[PDB]
């Protein structure tokens, strides 16, 4: 099956996935001199003050924070969307060493890492019937780089030595994602996909111009994870991360000035 390693790769992905080679695929980089500046989008509305965070697990390609996505509490509108969007879950990518790891690039510059808040468009009832729709998910993107430690994380990465291995999960109840967004809400934004496999062109996407920083311990600890199953040979869970796409016919607005 599809990964990150030698042999089961990106660049491997397209044969399993034709989709791989769309017109609408992520991640892309941003040029942010063609950027436009859209005066019609509107400010972002992040409400996670009733997140409720659940479980967290090493699904063998990254690990995902899940939320009570049940009802409508933590959600993500206004931007360039139309209507609600549930979040789900978030993960990560990141690198083998820090100057490697995000998926989206600016103007060529890979960041240490990236975070991906996955929410669902509520008018289509569930996640699977959304991923089946051209306006089915939103993603928020937001690039980590290393220096002063980020606060809001520590919870995150003090858990992963409980998760090390594919296929292992532990509670991970009240965490607040409000302690991972930068300073400032201004975005790029564009129409893309799903960035692993099945690969779907479901996704607006909304990558954040401030990264938050991490620090060189806390990154560290993401790279102790495990691609592998207990007991099997280690695999170093490290350059989980697509390299960028051809943009193809799609203009990525920005929101500021
Ligand atoms: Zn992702």
């Amino acid at each position: 099956h599809w990964g990150y390693g030698k042999h089961n790769g990106p660049e491997h992905w397209h044969k399993d996935f034709p989709i791989a080679k769309g017109e609408r695929q992520s991640p892309v980089d941003i040029d942010t001199h063609t950027a436009k500046y859209d005066p019609s989008l509107k400010p972002l509305s992040v409400s996670y003050d009733q997140a409720t965070s659940l479980r967290i697990l090493n699904n063998g390609h990254a690990f995902n924070v899940e939320f009570d996505d049940s009802q409508d509490k933590a959600v993500l509108k206004g931007g360039p969307l139309d209507g609600t969007y549930r979040l789900i879950q978030f993960h990560f990518h990141w690198g083998s060493l820090d100057g490697q790891g995000s998926e989206h690039t600016v103007d060529k510059k890979k960041y240490a890492a990236e975070l991906h808040l996955v929410h669902w468009n509520t008018k289509y009832g569930d996640f699977g019937k959304a991923v089946q729709q051209p306006d089915g998910l939103a993603l928020l993107g937001i690039f980590l780089k290393v220096g002063s430690a980020k606060p809001g994380l520590q919870k995150v990465v003090d858990v992963l030595d409980s998760i090390k291995t594919k296929g292992k999960s532990a509670d991970f109840t009240n965490f607040d994602p409000r302690g991972l967004l930068p300073e400032s809400l201004d975005y790029w934004t564009y129409p893309g996909s799903l960035t692993t496999p099945p690969l779907l062109e479901c996704v607006t996407w909304i990558v954040l111009k401030e990264p938050i920083s991490v620090s060189s311990e806390q990154v560290l600890k993401f790279r102790k994870l495990n691609f592998n199953g207990e007991g099997e040979p280690e695999e170093l869970m490290v350059d989980n991360w697509r390299p960028a796409q051809p943009l193809k016919n799609r203009q990525i607005k920005a929101s500021f000035k």
